[PDB]
């Protein structure tokens, strides 16, 4: 079938398209970058499989795929942000329309675009790429933070409303997926070969170890195949078992 | 100590200042209607244990309070918005930002500007009125309950960082409370009169029965008391037992 | 590799065997009524790529399984009991204890017993077949749904020190899943024939209706091919978007 | 009113019986130490304020109470168990069947015994202190850390059916309370004493601190008043914004 993933340079959005591609489906990706025909070519090129768009916008992009492939069956809000850790008091309050308007505003209206076609077809997938600090809150990243878990809230109140259309809404949640070389957010340098990054991670996780793009992708894969739609409304937690809280003293 | 409470006249505001107020507090008001001097002193003369403020903006109305009265030690955000049910494709993208910008931004801008008198003195209590939506979630009303669960999490997460200043930081989450003669969310008419309405209410809560404003109240006058600081980063689930899930057929 | 399958006539018995073995898995099964070798061979003949075992108690199984097949890389404790609904006074205390053995002592005894072998090769997988009732809570029926949470939350903490061992830990709580001929949980009868059980599935899903064994075996099989371990704690609410949350009056 | 409080001497028994006392209720003390008269009787010597009981049985102390003071208003299931931290495989499956036992079956008796008259008066209070721990699981902890987890879902099951009854169920699980002289569960040596521990709690607890017994009694107090009902079903974090998530190196 035919599919959108986002920001398909950063985050999950490799994995995802990839394995979606794999899986044999017509994957339209998406990415700022793609605003330059050099960057959407230099894609293009590179990668036969996938076929980069230069829309930017939601609805644009939705009428874009729709047109040029039929229709979009499948949607992945892979959705990233760069965020400053800071003291409440030290942030100014764009600093959180930022954050909102990249994490919940943007999969908010994605969805307000190819909505009305899954629902007259009666059938069709949505996935939100998060985040799992919801789940486990670092200090100093109130943004950010509470922003994911809007997007995460946002799925599972569509679930229920979509669900009588056929169409499951799922949000997945990573931490600690390797992005490579993507600086969003745990880029090979230096979470791969700094042994500091290296003993935390192996410290806050239970696998000790980053989660791969191919996890997420097999994931995404899963999710958009019909296999198990049953599962509508789940928030994906991909951290490898974090956070490992510390123990007692003496404890190893 | 001092106490700030904001939408005053609707929502949980007249529970929380009228409760404080009988603790001790001084407690400063917030409300729309009080750009008008004529509504501000028609409500200062009914409720003279109250302090009705007529700034509207975060850094205006702590800088007021700070002034007036020395200090904000409490702080409540009240926070309201009017949505309206809908599929998600009929809302307009606006109608999220609308919703983000009065339940997520509200609340964050104003611990902003009052964050760093608070960490100074080591000394100050958060308390955010969200929703219990979160929870169970109605199908259709996407924006205003991811909104509120952005709210509840930015109070868990403000938690992280602030409880190093000895700052408590609550959430509470309401749910079919008596509003009274506010319309924000359940005023006495029809939600205590009609019996279309009294029997719905009747079914989905386990006591049966709208939460009154002298519950929310008494909570929030208890943890802003510094009695049980201990609970900081909780979300409290104000719903009177809500969602009672529907039985199997031939069940009473 | 091999898998073993427990209670496989019931619950989710079936579509994990089935789906597991279509997958390649060599998958040992157990069940009571294999006690008698004319049900044992029975079975056996129905189903000759499934290889149903007599034992009975844990240990014994575990050592069974890892003669006959080498060892056991999959786990799938699909836990059943048949619990009564009843006031929390008209139960009695044992009707508690049974629930508690059979939901959680018993996937506490297997893992207990083949934890061991794992953690020396360190690789196998671990999924807990629970319930999604914690969730939603009915009311009167406290004995099985406490139970099944204490099940939930083992498998979560199971998943925190076996992830040392590269050992992933699930639990995947269904709800309103078909059982097909099996009375745990929704047999055919009247679960897919009478309007009126029809008609409740209808309304407290999203989906509108009963899971099927494929999706829950697809699951189960995803989650033991080692596609996407970095999963590993996760509670997967098996229920079709199970529960919709009763509207307003007035509302359709 | 009339209320029980379980293990007085250990755990959140004394800031309980006591902020309960203090509120002008008669407070019926149980205790495995009440069995000798001489550790019952030198109770009742220094506490004069609490009535200490022999019965150790469930069913036994509820008719010992609603006979010696008329009825048994409020129960706070203060449940201990003294675990052992351990690997999956080197636990006894009787381990577990203890911690079940002593954490979930004996609220379970408590909640089946008095709970026929409560809801006969359709009033009355019924509140579990059992553990933070599922919240945050530290590894190779279980048993304990699952069966609280029950403990936890069963309180909120039974705000479900009782809250017809006009009964409020609450389950308060508090990590890092100090215990005092009681070795439960964080005693006064070392945990305020030796610099190791005292650096553990200030690192894991976002209020760098442990929590005190008026903190636990001032809830206890709070919820048996009838201040707040509204909140049945409700499960309080007494943790001081425990766990504290580490963070990235580099960062403070
Ligand atoms: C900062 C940004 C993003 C993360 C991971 C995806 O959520 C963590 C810290
Ligand atoms: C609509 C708006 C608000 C509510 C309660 C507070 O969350 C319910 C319906
Ligand atoms: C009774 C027993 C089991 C269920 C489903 C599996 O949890 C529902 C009612
Ligand atoms: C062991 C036992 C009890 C605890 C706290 C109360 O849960 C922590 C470790
Ligand atoms: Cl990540
Ligand atoms: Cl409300
Ligand atoms: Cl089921
Ligand atoms: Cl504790």
């Amino acid at each position: 079938s035919t599919a959108i993933v986002t920001n398909v340079k950063h985050f999950g959005g490799m994995g995802s398209a990839l394995r979606l591609s794999e899986a044999g489906h017509t994957v339209a990706c998406h990415d700022e970058s793609f605003k330059q025909k050099d960057e959407l070519e230099a894609f293009a090129e590179t990668y036969p499989q996938l076929k980069p768009m230069s829309e930017q916008e939601p609805a644009e992009l939705i009428e874009a795929v729709t047109s040029a492939y039929g229709q979009v069956d499948v949607l992945v809000s892979n959705d990233i942000f760069a965020p400053e850790f800071q003291p409440i008091d030290k942030y100014a309050v764009e600093d959180y329309r930022g954050a909102v308007e990249a994490l919940q505003i943007r999969p908010f209206a994605l969805v307000n675009a190819v909505a009305s076609q899954m629902k007259k077809r009666k059938s069709g997938h949505i996935i939100f790429i998060t985040s799992a600090t919801p789940f486990g809150p670092w200090k100093e990243l109130s943004t950010y933070t509470s922003a994911r878990a809007g997007a995460c809230t946002l799925a599972n109140a569509l679930s229920k409303e979509l669900g009588e259309y056929n169409i499951p809404v799922f949000a997945i949640g990573p931490n600690y997926l390797h992005s490579e070389d993507s600086p969003y957010f745990y880029p090979t340098e230096p979470w791969k070969t700094n042994p500091e990054h290296v003993a935390h991670v192996k410290k806050v996780t239970a696998l000790q170890r980053l989660g791969t793009q191919k996890e997420l992708g097999e994931l995404v894969a899963f999710l958009a195949s019909g296999s198990c739609d049953y599962l509508t409304g789940q928030v994906f937690w991909l951290a490898g078992g974090f956070p490992m809280i510390e123990r007692w003293p003496g404890m190893p």
